[PDB]
């Protein structure tokens, strides 16, 4: 399993544009476009980032393309900063998965600012940390992705992805 399909799963993949939660324009893995109010722009831009005009649809190959661009973007703000980046040197692979599935939920200062559960994480407290990222209004907000992430972060496997 990879980060593809477990974002693929938890954010869901928009072939065409559309309006994120909050109201901006967005496609693929949650791959924002613009904040502007305007069509026009999100496709002259979605037309930037994809090289090709596409008029508000892309491929799968192209979403994945932007999702894998928007991944090593996360992940440099995760390593260029100070409190995501111990954590983050510190977890496994499949936990790190968790931690850019909540980056890419959140950004990376709503992240950031879990003071006590990243201190956990970092501390290897894994049901701690995971009753501690229970009581988030992150959790109450998103359930299902919240426990999806958080089982993975206790059990430290994909376990919570195999049979949906």
């Amino acid at each position: 399993m990879n980060l593809f399909e477990m974002l693929r799963i938890d954010e869901g993949l928009r072939l065409k544009i559309y309006k994120d939660t909050e109201g901006y324009y967005t496609i693929g893995i949650g791959h924002l476009l613009t904040k502007s109010p305007s069509l026009n722009a999100a496709k002259s831009e979605l037309d930037k980032a994809i090289g090709r005009n596409c008029n508000g649809v892309i491929t799968k190959d192209e979403a994945e393309k932007l999702f894998n661009q928007d991944v090593d973007a996360a992940v440099r703000g995760i390593l260029r900063n100070a409190k995501l980046k111990p954590v983050y040197d510190s977890l496994d692979a499949v936990r790190r998965c968790a931690l850019i599935n909540m980056v890419f939920q959140m950004g990376e200062t709503g992240v950031a600012g879990f003071t006590n559960s990243l201190r956990m994480l970092q501390q290897k407290r894994w049901d701690e940390a995971a009753v501690n990222l229970a009581k988030s209004r992150w959790y109450n907000q998103t359930p299902n992705r919240a426990k999806r992430v958080i089982t993975t972060f206790r059990t430290g496997t994909w376990d919570a992805y195999k049979n949906l």
